[PDB]
């Protein structure tokens, strides 16, 4: 048995993590806007297999004016690799930053406690993540909430520029060419601002607009799906995707270097 027990799935590859699906097949439910206390509803995506133990659990914001249909593809592509993960709907598709950051909290409330799927998930292995304004709460979440595992803001909006107190591996996915939440004054300056002792990391989508992670979007979801199982699995195997060094070969056994240059 390996040493980790949150370890699920198969070693991974770039092939398997750029599929479309990964190894678990997916089932879904819903929770309707009004069993949903303190958010709009959600449908939430899960795999259906139990035999290898539970899962975290990631809670997915939309942005302003938006509804699930904007984050749904997430849902499978993230729970085939081995999540519980709810795409929520807003109290009001108006909600600002700071409302959808308690709202993806009263989510995983739900999920853990209240959820048909409750008993698959691990509650003390959780996560955030949103787009635009639902990415600012993320931001927002992940400081309120340390005991979080991980937080992924994509192409975040908030008008909050200094995060330097978050303390959850934090994964910000900018847009190259983003004129909503512009990378030069919303994701730029959040990576910068977080601690450098906090695990974190900053992927700009070369020539990308805001709407990018609205549709199924192959280096969002390998990166995603890496950031996850490394924070919210502590899965070491997935270190190799968001820290390449010549040692992933397997003909290396250690490689040392100056680098870069
Ligand atoms: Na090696």
């Amino acid at each position: 048995m390996a040493a980790n027990p949150y370890e699920r799935g198969p070693d991974p590859t770039d092939s398997s993590l750029e599929a479309s699906s990964g190894p678990f097949s997916v089932s879904e439910t819903s929770v309707s806007r009004l069993s949903a206390s303190g958010f709009g509803g959600g449908t939430i995506y899960y795999p259906t297999t139990t035999s290898e133990g539970t899962y975290g659990a990631v809670a997915i914001s939309p942005g302003y004016t938006a509804t699930q249909s904007s984050i749904a593809w997430l849902g499978p592509r993230l729970a085939s690799h081995g999540f519980v993960v709810i795409t929520i709907d807003t109290n009001t598709t108006f909600d600002q930053p700071d409302s959808r950051a308690r709202q993806l909290m009263a989510a995983l409330n739900y999920l853990v406690n209240r959820s048909s799927v409750r008993s698959r998930i691990d509650s003390s292995r959780l996560a955030v993540m949103g787009h635009s304004m639902g990415g600012g709460g993320t931001l927002r979440a992940a400081e309120d909430n340390p005991s979080l595992k991980a937080a992924i803001p994509l192409t975040p909006w908030h008008t909050n520029k200094n995060w330097s107190s978050v303390r959850v591996p934090t994964l910000i996915i900018g847009a190259e060419n983003d004129t909503i939440a512009p990378v030069s004054s919303h994701a730029k300056p959040f990576y910068n601002s977080l601690p450098s002792s906090t695990p974190k990391a900053y992927l700009e989508l070369n020539g990308a607009s805001h709407f990018a992670p609205n549709s199924s979007n192959t280096t969002i979801g390998k990166y995603s799906i890496a950031w996850l199982k490394r924070f919210v699995d502590n899965d070491t195997r997935y270190s190799q995707f968001l820290c390449p060094a010549p040692h992933d070969d397997s003909a290396i056994s250690e490689y040392r270097s100056t680098c870069p240059y």
